[PDB]
DNA sequence: TTTTTTT
């Protein structure tokens, strides 16, 4: 092994655990010439990891790459052209102003749009197929909504979309009820878990993440074409936050001939990985747009609010529906909780916010609304913070042995030294030393987990102490949560930053490859 | 610099 890395230190750029960074600086404080051709060669396989990982693009035109190095390193734009040559020819990163990938990720699109393609191109069946839908099948749906089990027939790949709260998720009822009664086995999941809850909870059946319907484990998935997810039909929800390597690793698992339905907002949160699959899905395969709004009663300003988010500008503020009361940083969890209280409680208002530390984040939101609404007897510690009971607990890691899944809500009804019983749902439980690490406590939430989830009222707390998460799809989806009321708490120009700032376009040619 | 998933 270690004759590799003899001849070349920089040989764990792109090995499991560590990556350049580190092999950077252990190459430094070894010697080292900032200068050497294995460092550039490396430099470029990082910059293009970091184009997916920072930006979400699958690729980089070479000269993106070279001026990505000069950022990421610090040579001269000349030793760049060296250095993603280098590593072209040395099979560290592969071409097609040519488009450079990682090259797996040249493989993983290219394999992608051709199973997008075979699903494009292939009839629904087991020749077996008798999807038929009787009348009683459409009832409670609208023309467009009911739409989606007419397409599905004679369709192996059907995407669903249209904004927030037009009833995309509820369709999904009656899809799965229309294939139940046509003896299909019907698997529902969505990226997240509380997304996952969610869609199990309005389709009244079990959903679970991507990962764990795939049954993730540590040689990967164990379901893929040797051993596809059993399953005829295949529901996926909140698809816009799935990326080029899920979305590949999902498909890649459908038996053939069974049928998948994507539904999601493009306009929502994009993923935390690279690629964005569903807009090129949503342009190659039948689709059918929901454009009826029913979350928010008809003209309620929200709805005005966030078609004006859609083009850059901020919502007007001062409704007793969509209001904001301007706070700082410090001292401002309190006020937030303060706000709460004056709205009927935790229990009345969802608390969002964009990230999970800071003076504004998760973590002390629910701190101070731990504080304030359930003060007192120091209870058992947990994931940040303790649990006392009363508090509302939320299950952020998987648990085999209960059957409590990531998402997951529950009532703390005791904390006895370090015994912390929870009812999940009905599901009363006793929890005790590492499985206490699998939950938060639940009165804030962040923005991209709350994707997927209603209330009544929101209070989404969004100030310049945001700053890297104040993008136009984060706000357009906090905002589209509330059914009835959306208050905000922090800043007015937070906002105005917000919708002004829509992230860049991710570098795809998955469309491409799909059509051509 | 940050968001998610993870037997
Ligand atoms: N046809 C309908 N008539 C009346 N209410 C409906 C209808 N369809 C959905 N709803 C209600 O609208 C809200 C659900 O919207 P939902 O199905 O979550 O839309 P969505 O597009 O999934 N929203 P999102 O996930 O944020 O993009 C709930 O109140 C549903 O009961
Ligand atoms: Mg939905």
């Amino acid at each position: 092994a270690l004759d590799r890395l003899e001849k070349d230190l920089f040989t764990l750029t792109e090995v499991e655990g560590i990556g350049f960074l580190t092999a950077d600086k252990l190459w430094q404080a070894r010697g080292g010439a900032l200068d050497d051709p294995r460092r550039l060669t490396a430099a470029a396989v990082y910059a293009l990891q970091l184009a997916g990982t920072q930006a979400g693009h699958s690729f980089l035109p070479r000269s993106r790459a070279e001026k990505g190095v000069v950022h990421y390193t610090r040579v001269t734009p000349g030793q760049a052209r060296l250095a993603v040559e280098t590593a072209v020819e040395l099979g560290r990163l592969s071409e097609d102003e040519g488009r450079i990938y990682l090259p797996h990720v040249l493989r993983a699109e290219k394999k992608l749009a051709s199973l997008i393609r075979t699903l494009l191109a292939t009839p629904p069946a087991d020749g077996n197929d008798d999807w038929a839908v009787p009348k009683k099948a459409r009832k409670g749906l609208s023309e467009e909504q009911a739409s989606v089990l007419d397409q599905l027939a004679g369709h192996r790949l059907v995407v669903l979309t249209g904004g927030p709260g037009t009833g995309k998720s509820t369709t999904t009822k009656a899809v799965a009820d229309l294939a139940e009664s046509l003896g299909l086995e019907v698997g529902l999941c969505a990226p997240t878990g509380k997304a996952a809850r969610r869609l199990g909870e309005v389709t009244g059946r079990t959903a679970s993440t991507v990962h764990r319907l795939l049954g993730y484990g540590p040689q990967g998935f164990r379901h893929n074409h040797l051993e596809p997810a059993p399953y005829d039909l295949l529901i996926v929800d909140e698809v816009s936050m799935m990326g080029d390597a899920l979305m590949l690793s999902l498909l890649a698992a459908v038996p053939p001939g069974a049928r998948v339905l994507l539904v999601g907002d493009t306009d929502q949160l994009p993923p935390v990985d690279a690629g964005l699959p569903l807009l090129a899905l949503a342009q190659a395969a039948p689709t059918i747009k929901l454009t009826q709004v029913y979350r928010q009663a008809a003209k309620n300003p929200i709805i005005q609010a966030a078609h004006g988010l859609l083009h850059g500008e901020a919502p007007a503020w001062g409704d007793k529906r969509l209001n904001l009361t301007e706070i700082e940083p410090d001292g401002g969890a309190r006020r937030v909780a303060l706000m709460v209280r004056e709205l009927g409680g935790p229990g009345a208002v969802q608390v969002l916010t964009p990230m999970r530390k800071g003076p504004l984040g998760m973590d002390h939101l629910n701190y101070h609304l731990q504080a304030l609404f359930n003060p007192g007897e120091g209870g058992v510690r947990i994931a940040e913070g303790e649990a006392r009971p009363g508090d509302t607990v939320v299950q952020t890691k998987n648990d085999y042995n209960n059957e409590i899944f990531n998402g997951t809500l529950g009532m703390v009804l005791k904390a006895e030294g370090a015994r912390l019983t929870v009812d999940f749902d009905g599901n009363v439980v006793e929890l005790t030393g590492a499985e206490l690490f699998n939950l938060q406590l639940g009165y804030a939430l962040t923005v991209h987990r709350a994707q997927g989830s209603e209330w009544g009222t929101v209070l989404g707390v969004l100030h310049e102490a945001h700053m890297p998460m104040l993008s136009r799809n984060l706000v357009y989806t906090a905002l589209t949560r509330a059914r009835d009321r959306f208050f905000s708490a922090g800043s007015a120009s937070a906002w105005q930053i917000a919708a002004a700032r829509q992230r860049e376009a991710r570098n795809t040619a998955l469309l491409e490859r799909i059509r051509a």
